[PDB]
């Protein structure tokens, strides 16, 4: 089996990508986050504290003739930003475009942390991790990829995120026509739960490719590229009155200013960002200062390539009994 599914930017600075998922019977259609830096399916549901919803849909299971309780089961999760969400768990039919799973682990939110609230266009989280981090005590569950995997033509999905547009995650296979020359593979450390790799080097604009080892996970689920201080300075020198502000919290730069490209090294092979991928517009409505798309992941303890950079590739998160990353230009 097959699926495949069109993932759509929430706004016009592309922070984060929806994309549709049908859950139970009849189903209930939530836009969720697919969050490759995470493990739990989770959703705002007729459970939720009523006070933090707010224009969201809602999945409610009573609703749903194949939802089952997970009896005693509850399910909590922090993210890197802060966010977090609780509450218990059913399982269910959940189907992505066209691929169905049946006895998914659906956790439904009873809580939900203000950014969650306040980002009205995101029903819920679809993590696409390894089932090592999902988060349901006493029974640890597996994702929605863990789960459809032997059902799949080949154990496999990819994400082709657009830039300031529409993209796709496709499940199972690998479409040929949706990248240009070849895609080249590279080794997975699984051992934090994440889709962790090794980066070959970068460079800034048109310069030279500095050949240096940056350790990092392939993260759908956080907006912006984060790689180390040494790196993120040598990108924005090249920006005339770019600055790191405490205030802001991460460089700036003068919004009259046209930003480099960055390229990333995926074994030989070179990934390049466009200049524009990395502009996040004004820090402030009217404000002349614009938020950077490259930022340090120092006192994060781990670099992230985020949307930022995926959405500059097609990428295979291929799922083998020894899984790789794979990275092509599109």
């Amino acid at each position: 089996s097959t699926g495949s599914a069109t993932t759509t930017p929430i706004d016009s600075l592309d922070d984060a990508y929806i994309t549709p998922v049908q859950i139970g019977t009849p189903a209930q259609t939530l836009n969720l986050d697919f969050d490759t830096g995470s493990s739990d399916l989770w959703v705002f549901s007729s459970e939720t504290t009523a006070s933090e919803v707010d224009g969201q849909t809602i999945y409610t299971p009573s609703k749903s003739t194949t939802a089952k309780l997970l009896s005693g089961a509850t399910w909590s999760i922090s993210y890197g930003d802060g966010s977090s969400s609780s509450g218990d768990v059913y399982t269910d039919t959940v189907s992505v475009g066209g691929l169905t799973v049946t006895g998914q682990a659906v956790e439904s939110a009873k809580k939900v942390s203000s950014s969650f609230t306040e980002d009205s266009t995101i029903d819920g989280l679809l993590g696409l991790a390894f089932s090592t981090l999902n988060t349901v005590s006493p029974t640890q569950q597996k994702t929605f990829f863990d789960n459809a995997k032997a059902s799949l033509d080949s154990p496999v999905f990819t994400a082709d995120l657009g830039y300031h547009a529409p993209g796709t995650y496709n499940f199972g296979f690998i479409d040929t026509t949706a990248y240009t020359g070849s895609i080249t593979y590279t080794a997975v450390s699984t051992k934090q739960g994440f889709w962790e790799w090794t980066s070959t080097g970068y460079a800034v604009g048109s310069g030279t490719f500095k050949s240096t080892s940056i350790d990092g996970i392939a993260d759908t689920g956080t907006t912006l590229l984060y790689l180390p201080a040494t790196v993120v300075s040598a990108y924005w020198a090249q920006v005339s009155g770019a600055k790191s502000s405490s205030s802001v919290g991460g460089y700036v730069f003068p919004c009259s200013a046209t930003l480099p490209s960055f390229t990333f090294g995926v074994g030989s092979a070179r990934i390049v960002i466009p200049g524009d991928y990395i502009d996040f517009g004004p820090i402030s409505t009217g404000s002349s200062s614009c938020f950077g798309g490259i930022q340090s992941s120092a006192g994060i303890g781990i670099n992230i390539f985020g949307d930022v950079a995926l959405k500059a590739a097609f990428v295979v998160f291929n799922g083998a009994t020894t899984p790789t990353l794979g990275f092509a230009s599109k």
